């Protein structure tokens, strides 16, 4: 229920948390989750992936020392992921991309 944009972030910001239908690569994963067969609805009912670090080695977001940048996926339901990304900092900066990490706008 809540994957969008603004579910997404009022949570972060409030909570300081991902809601708890997220799941990281590696969770999803050992759960049988296998990217080329977008079968992540299959496997894992309801979860999207989210709560992995993001590089950010573009220099694109923002940086700042001891600042981490996480990601989460927006909009999923089910099949392949799309390029909906929601980027958020530990001072709780929200960014969205919606190109695969190309281009980021900020949100809050």
């Amino acid at each position: 229920v809540i994957n969008t944009f603004d579910g997404v972030a009022d949570y972060l910001q409030t909570y300081h948390k991902l809601p708890d239908n997220y799941i990281t690569k590696s969770e999803a994963q050992a759960l049988g989750w296998v990217a080329s067969k977008g079968n992540l609805a299959d496997v894992a009912p309801g979860k999207s992936i989210g709560g992995d670090i993001f590089s950010n080695r573009e220099g694109k977001l923002p940086g700042k020392s001891g600042r981490t940048w996480r990601e989460a996926d927006i909009n999923y339901t089910s099949g392949f992921r799309n390029s909906d990304r929601i980027l958020y900092s530990s001072n709780w900066l929200i960014y969205k991309t919606t190109d695969h990490y190309q281009t980021f706008t900020k949100i809050r």
